[PDB]
């Protein structure tokens, strides 16, 4: 039957029971051993309560707030007998504060985003940099520096951020192998970074194309997506952000750097979900992606940084999201930005509504000798329905990643605060791959300068096709 | 009991039998007296032939080219017994040359676009300026100066260009009534221009929202539209163009003017269908439109120009398209520009495939004492099917405009080369209105500054809400 990877010897506290929580619960029940009364879900939504009740799980209908999270979570996470697991799959809660709470009390932790307490994302009195994922991530890195070691807490371990970090490692190994480069795999951050440098990887797109669609057309004045609408709009309205490669010779006028932190990123003074980049996936071939800020855009570029003895970065790949969401979400963005306000209503397409499609999600490594290499999942809604309940393909890539992170955390429970880039990528993918559908590596000769210049003057660098100058849409 | 307006006692030569030809023929049959054998349809496609044969109409399966159009069309236009009518609804043919040919042979002429011979729109040797609708229109104006008066030829008399010119006049009349401006209704171009100036009309959007959708979702790698795909893509890849108002205080860096001609327009060095503008319609409320070049953008601005004794323009409204096509077309544009090439295939949604929706098409007059006024048609597909065969709502707005133009031409056959702006707008709308569904005027307090600036610094002009600086979306 299904593998049972581990016994959880304590409370399992799932915060949030939206599209991801709903998809993750069945995997937790499937793959871990524990008494049913150990698991409890926390979510303020009536919709969520009704679904939870239907699934026969304990449910606390409460919003976790700055004011109550200590009083609520400390007792639940320390119920016993042994180590509990905080599975944080929420919006509007502080990943940092909850993470630190769990660690203080010896509870394992995992989430899929560095979320802030409600009132951050759309605070007009915060400058764009202060609303950046770069900034949010730095609070986690600072927490790690302040308290090294201790109980394992896994930050940003969903599909992307999360799984894609493992894909990058696998892709690097595949590229090397395809070039006839043999020998031991890297085992340290420094060795991974040097592998990327040595193979001449100039940059990386998180290259995604979601082709899922419903039996009904997009309703007017309704934002439609295959996962969190609130979450997508939140990051969509954050500044465009990207890990910034050492090979880049140009940046936009409204690009800005950071005075502090790991040094791996820049941001643009414009919303990422209204910023387009030229990208590519196997099924989409050439496409527009949206340059939506994402944790991995920074974490991957940071991870793969090579520094000299003075500590100056000598190599680093460009890294960023190039997101083509489902067609109804594309229309939803057009509608939202076109009106200058969020729609009156929203909905997440679920399994019962989606007629066909895949969530093609992978990493596009470019600039090396074989030009460009896409590695990732082509999971279809059809396969999803066969192998996991209560979610679509988008949800399953995420929930299975949380599963992998949980297994890893349980197996490595004294590793301290860790990112997806810190995990054993082979073990994680071993656990996750049964839920990822086709996992393939594809080379292409496409570049951002394909068919260019066109009928109008363009600001392009023909000496280096993958320069951000050629990727960013400026029309 | 449909009205039969006039007898056409000469040959009726329809060039092109696509979506508009198919919608227009039955209106010609319905509203004109003539012997059915004197109608001839010319179109190179097999699809066209089979539709024409099904209607028992004489058909010539030939592409009209610069090499054959004289020897092909002259005998058809002059067949007698009386004055013929060339109804040009084609692509890839020269409106100018065919128009001049008709005029030379005493035949009436009408079309819906200043189309060039095949090889013009995507000619890499042409400068962007030469590819502009401004330039193409100047060839018609030059033809009129060279041969003033004579047989009537109606240039660009579809829905837009065409009908919307009449909408502008009606809107100006309504606005004057609502604003308490007293006087005789204008009866010359000078008086119309003066009225617009006196009412304080800063600019005009051709503000359109097409909500038609089919029983099937958009297919991958197929461009979908509700009218000509070839036609729409052609103008979509022409430079963005607009009639340029005297009130404008700013233009983008890649804006350019013209050294000669009527002087009413500028163009941008970027494709119009990948240029977004902030606009508004009654059903859409605030929306993105695409700044696709259109003849009326220049012709309306030119028509409403006030000049001093020296010949300098002292008033002129901004005028341009703000097009939100059907959702499948929005997706098609995203797909096309995203891949950097036209889709492998295309289809026009017809009356058998469309489930619901309207083509909300009107003119948005702004800058005056009541901020903004939208006047136009909200024709639905349901209403369309009730009153006209073989076309969707988009097609009927066009075909009925051609009908009106044809009635006008027959009633004024010695008026020379004329634009929609030169026609008796009341007579034309009298003929067209039965086919336009609700025709309404709607005020709004919305402006392009509404809700701005947001979370990011924006390059706006807070002093004058309707400045192009605020309307244009700047990637
Ligand atoms: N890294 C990745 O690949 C992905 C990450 N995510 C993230 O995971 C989180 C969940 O995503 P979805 O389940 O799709 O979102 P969703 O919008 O479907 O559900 C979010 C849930 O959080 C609940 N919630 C709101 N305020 C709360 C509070 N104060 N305390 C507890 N719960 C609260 C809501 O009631 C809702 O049920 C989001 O933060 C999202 O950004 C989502 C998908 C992919
Ligand atoms: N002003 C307006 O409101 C308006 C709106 C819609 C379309 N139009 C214009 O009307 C024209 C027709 O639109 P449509 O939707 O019917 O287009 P369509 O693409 O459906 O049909 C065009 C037809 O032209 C024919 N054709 C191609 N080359 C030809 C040639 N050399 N000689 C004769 N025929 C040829 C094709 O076979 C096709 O049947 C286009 O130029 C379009 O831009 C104007
Ligand atoms: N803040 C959440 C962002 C991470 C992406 N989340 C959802 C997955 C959608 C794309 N697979």
């Amino acid at each position: 039957d299904w593998p049972v990877y581990h016994r959880i010897d304590g409370p399992i506290v799932m915060i949030g029971f939206g599209s991801i929580g709903r998809g993750t619960l069945p995997l937790i029940e499937r793959h871990f051993a524990f008494d049913r009364s150990k698991l409890v879900v926390i979510d303020p939504s009536d919709e969520a309560r009704k679904l939870a009740e239907a699934r026969g799980v304990r449910f606390i209908q409460q919003a976790v707030t700055r004011d109550n999270y200590r009083e609520l979570l400390v007792p639940l996470l320390t119920a016993g007998p042994g180590q509990g697991f905080c599975v944080n799959l929420s919006v509007d809660t502080s990943s940092l504060d909850i993470m630190e709470l769990a660690r203080e009390n010896g509870a394992l932790y995992i989430d899929t985003v560095v979320e802030p307490w409600l009132g951050f994302y759309f605070d007009p009195d915060l400058k764009p940099e202060a609303r950046s994922n770069y900034a949010l991530r730095e609070t986690v890195l600072a927490a790690r520096r302040n308290k090294p070691g201790g109980t394992t807490a896994v930050s940003c371990c969903g599909a992307n951020p999360g799984m894609v970090s493992w894909f990058v490692k696998q892709a690097l190994v595949n590229l090397a192998a395809d070039l006839g480069v043999t020998g031991e795999e890297p085992t340290t951050r420094e060795e991974w970074a040097r592998l990327a440098m040595d193979l001449g990887v100039k940059g990386i797109h998180i290259a995604e194309r979601d082709t899922q669609r419903a039996s009904f057309p997009k309703p007017f004045d309704v934002f439609v997506n295959t996962w969190s609408v609130e979450g997508f709009v939140s990051e969509g309205l954050q500044p465009a952000e990207l890990g910034w490669g050492t090979f880049e010779r140009w940046m936009p006028d409204n690009a800005r750097g950071h005075d502090s932190g790991c040094g791996a990123g820049i941001y643009l003074l414009q919303p990422g979900a209204n910023t387009r980049v030229r990208s590519w996936t196997p099924t989409a071939m050439a496409q527009y992606g949206f340059l939506v800020t994402h944790n991995e855009s920074i974490s991957i570029a940071d991870f793969l940084t090579v520094r000299d003895a003075a500590g100056q970065a000598v190599y680093r790949p460009t890294c960023h999201y190039a997101y083509h969401p489902c067609n109804d979400a594309v229309l939803s963005l057009h509608e939202m930005f076109g009106s200058g306000k969020r729609q009156s209503d929203w909905r997440i397409l679920d399994e019962t509504e989606i007629v066909d499609g895949i969530d093609e999600l992978g990493v596009l490594l470019y600039g090396h000798g074989k030009n460009a290499y896409w590695y990732g999942s082509q999971l279809s809604i059809e396969e999803t329905r066969r192998i996991a309940p209560d979610q679509n393909a988008t949800g399953l890539q995420v929930s299975s990643a949380v599963l992998a992170g949980m297994v890893w955390a349980l197996e490595n429970p004294n590793a301290g605060i860790v990112e997806a880039d810190d995990l054993d990528f082979r073990r994680c993918l071993e656990v996750q791959t049964p839920y990822l559908g086709p996992v393939v590596g594809v080379y292409t000769d496409w570049t951002p300068l394909a068919g260019r210049p066109g009928l109008f003057p363009e600001d392009i660098d023909t000496s280096d096709p993958w320069q951000f100058r050629n990727v960013l849409v400026r029309d």
